[PDB]
């Protein structure tokens, strides 16, 4: 329930008994032959797992310094990270007898991926989503409704995701029987930390196994973005144990760190307790306060307690890129190695760009490519203009 | 050069030196294990082949006849298989020494594929594109743009796709030097149709080794969407020789056949000379506009390998209207969260029906050609 300091189970005693259920399921079919069985089945021929670890040879040669390659899931269904934890939790919910999927979302992407999974595995599903997101994603939630899933705005509170998972869990309380709460990021009480960073490590498994076959060693650096931190946490856990790897986890620095208009809660938050867990979060007085991003994944006040305690055991680094460097990356990419990147993933490419040119060309940085900018095309015209 | 009496080389003195040294290139790297080594490795990489097979479990229960197995090259890089193409085509050019690429575009899928092609490759890319498709493809045009690519508005004629192509002709046999044609259907003079079909075909060679794998025997019938025709080649060449694989082509029916909307060359169409082939095109006498709903599909000519295999009778051609490919694209996001291009969407939408004649123990491979993102502010219009 613990890393170290954070973590836990700050909820109503409505939700232990739940969440305990959970658990013991989990516990159960994490190991369970036919529960892997179909879930790889799953990942295989609808996802299409494995994604490929590519070398980019052109931007790496322009940089001038280490081998940057592109752990790409922008190629997985969906077109980001979100579905290998929405295939996983969502045939967890089919395993424990479920029906209704129920889930929160932001940006809308994991929304998306929710619906998806929902689809595929014959289950209802439910969306709840902040009116002001729900404004801002007027695509996402359309894709959500031809998904099948059925988008519930959140008029309550500040309007946003932070008051989607509020309601979402109010929900659950009342429905958890026949309903699953499909939790999108590495947040909330445990087991959903765990649950969720399990359900992406196949990324980092993936990686560790490719980057080996490409280059016959480990890398030196592994560069994710975080919002909540499950890409990150998918890609670093495979590799928590071998010390000579360096993890780097890039915020969203958004207008800057010193505008108080980010996402950075490792960077510039402090220890606080919301959704359930005991980590860092942008606050005031007490109050959880706004956070903001170009990146719409990125735009959460808080992270994964799993990250504030690898930042706490210096295991990790975490650091913080703007919205600015983050549209030029996006930029960058697209026109050097033809891959139209998401903004959150343009984060991660930002930062290794800054890393690779001051370290060796012997050395190794991989990228993980979260996701794919179709999503983003829209945001962009409008911020960078039309061209 | 021909199949059976369609495709051929029916072009001006300006063209047949360019194409000609195409030939030669071709020859020499189709087999050459540097180029091969170079081309497995971006189509893995890069592209994400091989792309899956996946069986529509809850599609195929619903319909209650054969099993529906989904060739998901949605999942390709760019989520089309365009891509497949214009790695190969490009990677072609780079080896034959050529800086530059030029394509043709109409829905800008093609002109998506082949920017990302050049960046990948460090090229410069110009894309020719009819006016009247430039203000109907805004975020196409835009994505090209963010990729490096120069869209050069095509303003001669119906301003549309077969103006841009003869754009791109006449740009091409002035450049052919330092810049390389990159088509991008099987259409046009030889070796085009033969040079798109042979790198789509990756398509079918993995789908043969996938469904062999997943039900023990070949599937009974192929079902593919028909625009110029190159996934549906893609898909089919593999399996021209095994003779129990039905192939089925999926035209555009538009707003219907006797409506005079729509793109079935090969259904409606008469036989013509067209961009130095010799193949079916929609005719008035001259060649006539096309239409569909799905902008992939919307060109009034087609390959002329589809033409030779209709008249060998070796596949079958059928035509989907805008009606009915909207009502697939709607039934595979709610039935198997797939969210299926328009194009796409003519091929599922004949599956479904042909399904529920066959049994249980039959097979359908239904090549879902493209992903439905780029689609969706369409679709959102019509809902
Ligand atoms: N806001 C993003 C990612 C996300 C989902 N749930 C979260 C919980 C915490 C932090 C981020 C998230 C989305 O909806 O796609
Ligand atoms: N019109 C589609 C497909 C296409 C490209 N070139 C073609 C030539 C002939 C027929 C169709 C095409 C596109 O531009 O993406
Ligand atoms: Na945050
Ligand atoms: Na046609």
């Amino acid at each position: 329930m613990w890393f170290g300091e954070f973590g836990g189970q700050y909820v109503p005693e409505t939700l232990i008994g739940p969440l305990k259920e959970l658990e013991k399921a989990y516990k159960r079919f994490k190991d369970d032959e036919e529960f892997n069985r179909q879930l790889n089945y799953y990942l295989k021929t609808w996802a299409g797992r494995p994604t490929p670890l590519y070398y980019a040879k052109r931007l790496t040669e322009k940089i001038g310094g280490a081998k940057v390659y592109l752990k790409r899931e922008d190629l997985v269904h969906g077109g980001a990270h979100k579905t290998n934890n929405a295939i996983g939790q969502a045939l967890l919910a089919k395993f424990m007898g479920k029906t209704r999927l129920i889930a929160e979302t932001g940006a809308g992407q994991h929304g998306v991926a929710t619906a998806m999974a929902g689809a595929l595995l014959g289950m209802k599903v439910d969306i709840y989503m902040g009116a002001e997101d729900v404004e801002r994603q007027k695509m996402n939630v359309f894709r959500m409704k031809l998904l099948g899933a059925n988008v519930i705005p959140v008029n309550s509170g500040s309007r946003t995701l932070k008051d989607a998972i509020n309601e979402a869990l109010r929900d659950w309380v009342a429905t958890f029987e026949y309903t699953h709460y499909l939790i999108g990021s590495v947040v909330g009480p445990h087991p959903y930390p765990t649950i969720v960073r399990d359900f992406q490590s196949v990324i980092g498994r993936e990686a560790k196994a490719q980057i080996l076959e490409a280059e016959g060693q480990l890398p030196d650096v592994i560069v994710a973005c975080v919002g909540g931190g499950s890409n990150a946490m998918g890609i670093f856990y495979p590799f928590v144990n071998d010390k000579k790897v360096k993890l780097v986890g890039v915020e969203a620095g958004g207008k800057g760190l010193e505008s108080g208009k980010h996402s950075a809660s490792l960077n510039a938050g402090q220890v606080g307790v919301s959704h359930g867990m005991l980590s860092y979060f942008l606050q005031d007085e007490g109050q959880i306060k706004p956070s903001h991003s170009i990146a719409p994944g990125l735009d959460y006040p808080g992270v994964g307690p799993e990250h504030a305690y690898l930042k706490k055991i210096q295991r990790a680094e975490y650091v913080a890129v703007t919205d600015e460097e983050a549209l030029k990356a996006f930029h960058e990419l697209s026109r050097t190695e033809g891959i139209i990147p998401a903004l959150e993933s343009a984060h991660a490419v930002a930062y290794a760009m800054k890393l690779a040119k001051e370290m060796s060309r012997d050395e190794i940085i991989i990228v993980n490519l979260s996701g794919r900018g179709d999503k983003d095309l829209d945001i962009v015209l409008k911020v960078s203009g039309n061209v």
